[PDB]
């Protein structure tokens, strides 16, 4: 079983939640391939993978917007090879301002168009994702318990 | 049976498909209050009805903008009287951008965490509504009949 991981972190609170999926996956026996969006091309990116999950963070004035290193990414989904694809998508967030990890929504509902099969309903952390380890744990065995 | 529409429309597709929806629920017999979202104040504004449908264009330069009239009732729906009110949430957009009615999951997201009860995935509607007709009629009639 092949994983990647893409994530889209600012402050390091998407990534560190990346990592610990990847932990539970890896301790599971999956072969984990963990890459920050800032260094990948969507270009054939999730060819030769059984499970990718997408990680961002969301941002903007009023409007909902994407951790910038995941935006380039997201604009050519429809070139990643989703079609198919077993996927699931997770993003800290914060519930002070108005759109809670609004960009879990939006990478979901293009996945969904792009014929991706989401295997769990999002993780959305509110806070610091320290504190929520046995939420993003507990979802990474969910989504290894959907496939 | 009591339906209160709203909509956030900005060159008129979302409020004609507002119009549409409350032709056949009318039609139906319900007594449909439909409100330009320029005109409301979000501070009770679902009080007394059985059905709220909000409606909602979506624009922005990369984020996902809500339409402007309809930003200040999202920014303070939570004073809305939502807990636990039948929604469902509609509005008109363009596969030629990147956030595909990305309006519709945040305000259906918003009104989920404030606890009113959605009863039919969100219409979304690409391009002009007028040819999307049957789409939206048959959108409102599973909408009643989900209630
Ligand atoms: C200007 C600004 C706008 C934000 N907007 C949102 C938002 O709309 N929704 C949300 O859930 N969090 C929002 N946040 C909170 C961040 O997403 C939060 O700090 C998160 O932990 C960042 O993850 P990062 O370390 O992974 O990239 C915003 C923060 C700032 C500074
Ligand atoms: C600058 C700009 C950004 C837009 N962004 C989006 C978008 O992110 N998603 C979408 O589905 N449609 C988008 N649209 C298309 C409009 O939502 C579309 O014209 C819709 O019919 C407008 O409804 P309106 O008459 O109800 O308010 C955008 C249009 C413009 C001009």
């Amino acid at each position: 079983a092949k994983a990647l991981i893409v994530y889209g972190s600012t402050t390091g609170n998407t990534e560190y939640t990346a990592e610990t999926i990847a932990r539970e996956l890896a301790d599971a026996g999956y072969e984990v391939d963990s890459r920050d969006a800032a260094s990948v091309e969507a270009g054939g990116l999730f060819e030769g993978f059984d499970l990718v999950l997408l990680g961002c963070s969301t941002w903007g004035d009023d409007c909902i917007e994407l951790q910038d290193d995941f935006i380039p990414l997201f604009d050519s989904l429809e070139e990643t090879g989703a079609q198919g694809r077993k996927v699931a998508c997770f993003g800290c967030g914060d519930s002070s301002y108005e759109y809670f990890c609004g960009a879990v929504d939006a990478i979901e509902e293009k996945l969904k168009n792009l014929g991706a099969e989401i295997v769990q309903d999002g993780l959305r952390i509110d806070g610091d994702p320290r504190a929520a380890r046995d939420d993003i744990v507990g979802w990474a065995h969910d989504v290894r318990g959907a496939i």
